[PDB]
């Protein structure tokens, strides 16, 4: 019976001493630009989540309210917002969500949001940025970022005669077009969808493009997406977007593509999803996210509007990454912070070794002992190796009577003796405080 | 007016679960001051970390305070109540039989924000020499409270086998021992004279057995008082208690070398969580509240374990809950404004037509690794800037000007003494990274 729930897994120390590494360098990017930080309950109302998906685990009626386990941390934030009448705020929240897909069921998500009215395109060329800086810092090789706008999307499928009732079903074959080529894409709005032929070579005229700002102003002069009001918004929108990445710095880590057509229920502006490299070869991806300006509107009792751009880490897939990166470098991942294993090789000395553990403690230096009376040299050294631990205090009888402490490195296996008034300042400086 | 129906509704509905809470920013930044001194113990002690899903199979943790999860068609789940029982089915599916770990996460209870919590959990599983484990979870306990500075503490402790032996030894039959316990439990709280009618009175118990149980649950002290005990005519002939008193006559001879036995209060009515408790049990408590408690439970493990297999931990929690509120009152008191961003400097401009230029330099102090921020608006009022940082407290503006790119020069004015500086803009990074501290 010992097993955990399907679709969970727990983190193994050496687990969660990655994810501590990645969550490091994120959180670091998201307070540099200022962002607050809220946690919300890891159940919401099951009303609060009713209404907004077209996979929720829900809560045993117990007697009380009906409650449901949150799927991801948008809507959370967004019933937030209208609780506590709130028009604007820049806030990241990093937390397990949980859906009943087919480790994928319970997960971290990593938001950063802005929600209020603002210029156009600035906050939302802010999250880019700060998926680039994030993805880079991470050093898990290079990464390209997709953007597309609802508008665009919905002017361009319009004008190519596709109907409203199958709009949605044939964004989700566009939508394919990442993993794999227009031809199958094609055959399958065709051939399984009843999409008419030739509005599917249509869409294809547009959808097999994408490029810099370049391709912005090419449709910027196409006749037929100049004359759908919406289109040319959302191209206004994207000129703008690209004017400011190009200040930012990172216009050559942004591809403009018309095929991208994902999370249609939230987005009404911007669309991005980040993407990893081979060699321009897409491997997968890592973030998503784009502009939804309805959504807190729907919570809040007078329905007033609160604009929103915001960005998801897709962190799971970075902890594979990381720790993989980690392990073809034979670098010891340590579990632990320990500094110095306070040891001895003689017997009778336990007494002495909790005396000096604890000063230790006392001065904020992370120090451990063996929990045993007389333990053997080789024993202490052995769990120092496995451990990464790169220091042993090792004190004697006689060490004792002249003051003094024998301090081994590990690793180096170089011993020296240490005056014990000195052995704290010692272990910094051979740490780095 | 007093609003439609389609308003009052939607207002109705705007809540959190009963008994759940948000955490504001506000919040946040009390909950991570707390965390950062709790965690920066445990990782001194070269604890490891796990984290467990939050909820574990419905059979697994087998009550009217436990959340199911619906019967979706698939496995019966639960949502955790604690963090101690994840940790045994986690010991015993991967058969460790030792780990020293620590584990911060939220609990789920239907009682009566107190339904999702925080619990801050650190055990030491293993087979070791007797009691240095457990001293050393008592001196954690010492470093956290001391350095939290809530105000002074106290710690008490007793042993499962002491009140075993000293049940034994007034009179109370074995089968009586737990709800006997439940009573004499209630003596931090309640007079023994009250609590000796529950026993008598309401559990049963003969007038003159309570009598010599209360010669011993009224007692508390320190060392000295457990030398007594071993002393005693009754009480050490008891093999159970005298293998608890000899526990923690050793458990003082550590607490000493550890520098905080002034701060332990043997405490022989303390009779808690006897379901896990074997060895040791201990309780924080606040001088002017239930704030740190912990013991060694080696049971719990060998429980899950399929032949049985026993596995010793000893183990504490502390209650982060009272101390958020704790933490937060004393930083309310100082009218210290607490900030909720890190922000050192904002990028601004007075004249119109400079967001590009404000642009490119955010960015470049965000390439620095400054913490910069710039307001979302083609042409911001320097006032508005200089009230959002004012309002924030951000430090530093530094202000973009036609001449001053010319010049290449940015004006630097510190918010709060209003004074403005020019700076070479190849110094900026340096400048700011020094009037905030880096
Ligand atoms: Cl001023």
């Amino acid at each position: 019976v010992l097993k955990t729930p399907k679709g969970t897994r727990d983190y193994s120390p050496r687990q969660m001493a990655v994810r501590e590494k990645v969550f490091d360098v994120i959180i670091r990017c998201f307070k540099r630009h200022g962002a607050e930080v809220i946690d919300t309950p890891v159940f919401e109302l099951k009303e609060t989540l009713m209404g907004k998906y077209g996979l929720i685990y829900d809560l045993k009626d117990q007697g009380g309210e009906l409650l449901s386990l949150r799927y991801d941390l948008t809507v959370p934030f967004a019933r937030y917002l209208a609780m506590n009448k709130l028009t604007n705020i820049k806030r990241y929240h990093i937390a397990k969500v949980y859906r009943r897909d087919n480790r994928y069921r319970e997960f971290y998500q990593c938001d950063f949001d802005i929600a209020g009215n603002f210029d156009p395109m600035i906050p939302d060329a802010e999250c880019l940025k700060i998926m680039c800086e994030i993805l880079s810092s991470l050093q898990i090789g290079d990464f390209l970022v997709k953007v597309n706008d609802r508008r665009i999307l919905d002017g361009m499928f319009a004008i190519c005669g596709v109907s409203d009732s199958k709009f949605r079903t044939i964004c989700s074959s566009v939508d394919k077009l990442d993993k794999v080529s227009w031809e199958e894409v094609k055959n399958e709005m065709v051939g399984e969808k009843g999409l008419a032929p030739e509005v599917a070579d249509r869409i294809g005229d547009y959808v097999q493009q994408h490029g810099g700002v370049s391709l912005v102003e090419q449709l910027l002069q196409d006749p037929k997406l100049s004359q759908n009001k919406q289109a040319l918004e959302g191209l206004g929108d994207l000129k703008l977007l690209f004017e400011y990445l190009t200040l930012f710095g990172i216009d050559d880590k942004i591809s403009f593509d018309l095929s991208l057509a994902r999370g249609l229920d939230y987005y009404t502006g911007v669309i991005y999803e980040a993407v990893l490299l081979q060699t321009p070869l897409g491997v997968g991806s890592v973030a998503a996210g784009g502009r939804y300006d309805g959504l807190v509107g729907m919570f809040d009792p007078k329905g007033r509007k609160v604009p929103c751009v915001g960005l998801s880490i897709g962190v799971e897939r970075i902890f594979s990454i990381v720790e993989q990166r980690l392990e073809a470098l034979e670098e010891k991942i340590r579990t632990t912070e320990t500094q110095v294993l306070v040891a001895s090789a003689q017997k009778k000395l336990l007494e002495e070794r909790l005396k000096l553990v604890s000063e230790l403690w006392d001065a904020g230096i992370k120090a451990e002992l063996l929990y045993k009376k007389n333990p053997k040299l080789l024993n202490q050294l052995q769990y120092c190796e496995e451990a990464g631990i790169p220091l042993v205090a090792i004190i004697g009888e006689q060490e004792l009577k002249d003051g003094v402490i024998k301090l081994r490195s590990v690793t180096s296996r170089e011993e020296v003796d240490v005056r014990r008034e000195d052995l704290v300042e010692e272990i910094k400086r051979r740490t780095g405080q």
